[PDB]
């Protein structure tokens, strides 16, 4: 009924860095060819959304942020073949065009159509579907889920199980899949190995889930906020350490705890120094370290390449290394088959209009994932 | 006839940094328990030996350097089981104790008994078997092959085929195995892939051999000395580029040539800048870059961790990833079955007494490998 028409709805607009989100009346254009308009049902608050506010992550402003979500297709543009009105969908902040060199590669998932590398904050066609008082509002990662309605390119949406609980599976759109895949797909954590996980937020907890599912014997959680430790243990951490408790550097502590270095480490915070620390604390000859955290824009780390020459492997990934359109439906199906739990990540549930409270909670350290509902 | 006696012989002693080797009389003690004294037959000049002269690689002085060699066992200490007098042998600069957590790991080769990480310049028991001018002289990487006779620990020597040509197979002691393994074992180069090799000396040429053996479709050799290009092509390079011929940085050129980045890159020089460049030129989502070159002591590089977050893999290795004592005899066996060639790496042969000339040849850019014969 609203198909082919402009929709007037509420969205959370970020006009300036370091300000609250502003709930505004926006207009959402109808989808053009190969585009999909989605009615949002739930969206998670991910630290990466906060990075937009803080200036950690640079993207064109003003902007509708939000990238971890699930909704129902309101309508489709001409030529769309992979979803239909009424379908449950998860937007993909990393697209899967299926045609680029990366999409064709067996392991690669960072599709060249992504709006992450050099953000334009638009649809694939270089334009915006959002206006606020006649002013164009930028998109974010081709998703923009902090809105009652959004429009995405077809390559940035996956159809999921019609019976799926959107208020939970929205986490598969970023936090869970990133964390879990970083362990299971990128690191390829082995049975009986020792792992160290730096950062015990939503993503780091999902890394622990992945390490536990892979059969790691030891999973050492590292966080400067000790209130994070109880949930870390609940999901599989065998021990937790707070660097603030020690008079010495935590890589030393972890090297002694692990009798010469860990098998697998993960940086799930977004700091240069913890990226170097995580690399150092893996075993010098065969250890692997995976960067998951997003560091501050344009900042370089300093490291000694002898750390690598001895035989360490250092790698990073987006979205847990999952080819997004292929994997998101299977991860939902796996959730339905009770292969993993999502409830441990959800600490708060708030209506969408309370977005700023949701971010206050994240920033204060009290929440893991707040789910915003419509 | 010399068994159990102190041997008086010639060795090239390095007394101070940035000075010629001094060929003089040294005294070589008989082997103690689990030690093996070797009459040297041939030794190659590796860039790493020159790094000791230049102070790029720090090890205690005064020293008998040299680590890429082959010889014949003169005598054994009590309890030695793996070699006998008269056996042909290759000293192992990376030991294989067989007992440490690294030796027991399926992937690791950087045995914890190595003398590379925290150089002492001794035998395993922390003493030296060399005396010169009444002074004790340090060992180098438990090998010290720039001497008519040396003493090595049993874990640092492998028995090889009795009919092998030592004036060739000495290269399996470092340069060949390092380069070859970096390609075939560490990087795990795939059939049909594109490779970029930075540095076309003995080790880089060996990397090319490995890339060709792995069935790479394209192998791009990169060197600032165009005189290296012909040999590179002979051993499998499909193209060669000199950074100095281009206005854009070579990472950009290489990215263009490969339609978005190479599958595998190798730094085989030993510069911080080329380490970062080699990382950058591999495809951002699934590229792998291997550091082989030895950088100047205690210097850190600076890099943007976004190069890894997109999905790149960065690693390095000692000795091409090979478990040294297992691998060296198999590599010799393969050489005698003509599975690879060593002749292309050998540009000069000189008697040992002309060691300084051999180093001049390396420093001038004229040679790949000079073999010294005793
Ligand atoms: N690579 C990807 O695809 C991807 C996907 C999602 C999120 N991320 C990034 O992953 C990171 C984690 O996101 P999240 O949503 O879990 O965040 P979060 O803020 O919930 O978790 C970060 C945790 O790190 C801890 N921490 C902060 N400083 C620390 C320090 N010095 N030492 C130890 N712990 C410290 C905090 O106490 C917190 O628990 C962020 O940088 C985010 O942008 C990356
Ligand atoms: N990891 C290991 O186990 C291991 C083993 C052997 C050697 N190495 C190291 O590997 C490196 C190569 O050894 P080698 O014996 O082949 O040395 P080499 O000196 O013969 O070759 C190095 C090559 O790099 C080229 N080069 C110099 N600057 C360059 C620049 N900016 N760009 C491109 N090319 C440049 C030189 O012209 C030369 O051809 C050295 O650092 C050595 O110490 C490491
Ligand atoms: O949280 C996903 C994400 C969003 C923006 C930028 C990133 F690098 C990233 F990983
Ligand atoms: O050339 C072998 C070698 C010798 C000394 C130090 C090194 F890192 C190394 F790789
Ligand atoms: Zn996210
Ligand atoms: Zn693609
Ligand atoms: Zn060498
Ligand atoms: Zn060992």
């Amino acid at each position: 009924s609203t198909a082919g028409k402009v929709i007037k709805c509420k969205a959370a607009v970020l006009w300036e860095e370091k300000k609250p989100f502003s709930i505004e009346e926006v207009e959402v254009a109808p989808p053009k060819a190969h585009e999909v308009r989605i009615k949002m049902v739930a969206t998670g608050i991910c630290r990466s959304d906060d990075h937009v506010v803080s200036g950690t992550l640079v993207t064109p402003l003003p902007v509708i942020a939000g990238h971890e979500a699930a909704g129902i297709v309101e309508s489709i543009g001409e030529g769309v073949t992979t979803v239909r009105p009424g379908d449950k969908v998860i937007p993909l902040f990393t697209p899967q065009c299926g045609k680029c060199r990366v999409c064709k590669h067996p392991e690669g998932n960072f599709c060249l159509k992504n709006d992450l590398s050099m953000p334009r904050g638009t649809m694939q066609d270089g334009t915006s579907r959002f206006t606020c008082r006649g002013k164009p509002i930028h998109h974010f990662l081709g998703t923009s889920t902090f809105s009652q309605y959004t429009v995405v390119d077809e390559i940035s949406v996956a159809k999921i199980d019609a019976a799926s609980p959107l208020e939970k599976v929205c986490l598969i759109g970023c936090g869970f899949s990133t964390g879990y895949g970083s362990a299971v797909k990128v690191a390829k954590v082995t049975q009986g190995s020792t792992c160290a996980v730096f950062g015990l937020g939503g993503v780091g907890l999902s890394v622990i889930m992945g390490c536990k599912a892979a059969g790691a014997a030891r999973i050492i959680g590292v966080d400067i906020n000790k209130d994070k430790f109880a949930k870390a243990k609940e999901v599989g951490a065998t021990e937790c350490v707070n660097p603030q408790d020690y008079k010495k550097p935590i890589q030393e502590v972890l090297t002694e705890m692990s009798n010469g270095g860990v098998d697998f480490s993960f940086e799930v915070i977004g700091r240069l120094d913890t990226m170097v620390t995580a690399l150092s604390c893996c075993q010098e000859a065969y250890g692997v370290s995976v960067i998951v955290g997003v560091p501050p824009d344009s900042q370089n780390l300093s490291m000694n390449p002898m750390l690598l020459l001895s035989g360490r492997t250092w790698k990073g990934a987006i979205f847990g290394g999952f080819k997004s359109k292929d994997s998101v439906p299977k991860l939902v199906a796996d959730f339905m088959a009770k292969k993993f739990a999502l409830d441990p990540l959800i600490t708060h549930v708030l209506p969408f209009e309370k977005i700023n409270e949701g971010f206050d909670l994240l920033r204060s350290g009290e929440s893991i994932r707040t789910i915003l509902t419509f």
